[PDB]
């Protein structure tokens, strides 16, 4: 766990922490360009909400099962998957939105899907604007993740 000091638990929390404290601080625009970096494979660990979406996807440390479940599915499971999740960056509940994101960066984890749909994907997540729902829930999805996933 190299950029980590203590457990999983301690990080999620303290990590949760930072981004409450920092949110405020980060431009939109920022917020979603890091967004569509990570789920293209490029984690800017300095925006904290990154680091907590970092931290969630190795925690769900399921890359590999992933990438053999999106392997096998067909063009239009994948692009019903895409059109679900992204309704979620419009809503109010933020599990849907962080796994929005962690699915869209498995989708993007094989080349071809990639090829296909990454310059819609980044033109769209240009348009969000989920930092009330971060604001709202962070810590609640945090101790959620924590018990669920870590207890």
């Amino acid at each position: 766990v190299l950029g980590y000091v203590s457990d999983m638990h301690t990080e999620l929390a303290s990590i949760s922490q930072l981004v409450i404290a920092k949110i405020e601080t980060i431009d939109n625009d920022i917020l979603n360009k890091d967004i569509v970096n990570f789920i293209m494979c490029r984690s800017n660990l300095d925006n904290p909400f990154i680091s907590f979406l970092d931290t969630v996807y190795t925690i769900i440390d399921q890359e590999n099962y992933q990438t053999e479940l999106i392997n096998s599915l067909d063009d239009n499971e994948i692009i019903d998957c895409i059109v679900n999740k992204f309704m979620s960056f419009y809503k109010d509940n933020l599990e849907n939105i962080v796994d929005a994101i962690i699915t869209l960066k498995y989708i993007m984890n094989n080349p071809d899907f990639k090829t296909t749909y990454a310059e819609v994907l980044g033109s769209r997540i240009a348009d969000i604007d989920i930092k009330q729902v971060i604001r709202e829930n962070i810590l609640q999805l945090s101790n959620d993740i924590r018990e669920r996933y870590l207890g």
